């Protein structure tokens, strides 16, 4: 039903702020199980022919942890880029500096956020329905696309299986390399 | 304030199932961590002045978080043992043929709850206020300990950290680890 994506960039790509081996394993194995499992959970049910947004804002359970980790990593992928980091750029630009007065303020307000996102999570830069930007933090599979309104547009992983092999317990360390990887051109085609 | 206890054998001593280089991040780093935040949240609370399982008893947020991260990790270290593995003996074993049948259904049955644990867990064998044993997961730093009549007998980590390092993706090859080096003797003294 469903295939694993291929990464945007090459396997060293993120190096050195995300090595080979990490994308060997969080794409290669971990995102891949997701795909292989949503694939066992619905042959012969109400969501073998739903599209995988589909699948995410409508199921529970099983079926909703593998869908939705499938669509975040998809989404995290696309947030990192060889060619992203430094300063921000464009539309999310100025809508940053609308909401948090400054892009350090931000960079700061989302590292507190993430740091202390407690156990396996993903922290989200979001444009809510009202039209500003703002952090949220979802445990586990949870994703602010269930969110009638809410854009997601960017998010940074923040399971242990993320870092662990390049950072160990460090998580700074690794929101480092976050911030040399950001890809702001995704971010705006998701803000526009 | 409270101190990181001891690990209870030597740093090499679960060599080949959970590595020293494991033992020094999960216990000097992660086990410690929470000991130093907690340690940072105590003072100007109804807290300072009270045992470890008390605050576990009587907190939520990050108070709780940390607390029982302390006191779910003293107990994951009891519950491996350089002399541990095999089949189990005692009191424990036969309640364990009482609801499982053998220790081979049981031995599936927590395999199973623990690879499916999802996300940040732990998953523990269990004493029922009505003297049976069961299986149960948490999620985060949630601990039987905190459930009024269960008495927590054995526990697995189910972080990624715990295992990551020595086993990557693979749950099911640190859970045969783990069978390696179940502490028999805690899981006995606990449930008598
Ligand atoms: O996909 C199997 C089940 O996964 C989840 O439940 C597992 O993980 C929970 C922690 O996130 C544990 O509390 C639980 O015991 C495990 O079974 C999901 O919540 C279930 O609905 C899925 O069927
Ligand atoms: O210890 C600080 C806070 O930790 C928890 O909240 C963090 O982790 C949650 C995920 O488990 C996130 O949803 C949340 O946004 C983070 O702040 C705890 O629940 C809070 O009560 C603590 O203050
Ligand atoms: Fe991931
Ligand atoms: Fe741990």
């Amino acid at each position: 039903a469903f295939e694993l994506p291929s990464l945007p960039y090459a396997i060293d790509a993120l190096e050195p702020h995300i090595s080979k081996e990490t994308l060997e394993f969080h794409h290669g194995k971990h995102h891949n199980t997701y795909v292989v499992k949503l694939n066992g959970l619905i042959p012969g049910t109400k969501f073998e022919n739903k599209s995988l947004e589909e699948i995410v804002c409508s199921s529970d359970g099983g079926v909703f942890n593998n869908a939705a980790q499938i669509w975040n990593h998809t989404f995290y992928w696309n947030s990192l880029s060889p060619n992203g980091g430094g300063a921000p750029t464009g539309a999310v630009a100025d809508a940053i500096n609308a909401k948090w007065g400054s892009f350090d303020a931000f960079k700061e307000a989302l590292n507190d956020k993430a740091v202390n996102n407690f156990g396996s999570s993903w922290t989200w830069l979001v444009k809510l329905a009202d039209g500003s930007l703002d952090i949220v933090n979802t445990s586990n599979a949870a994703t602010p696309l269930t969110d009638d309104g809410v854009t997601p547009i960017l998010t940074v992983d923040l399971w242990e299986h993320a870092y662990y092999i390049d950072y160990r317990n460090v998580r700074p360390d690794y929101l480092k390399g976050f911030w040399s990887l950001v890809n702001w051109e995704f971010a705006n085609a998701n803000f526009a």
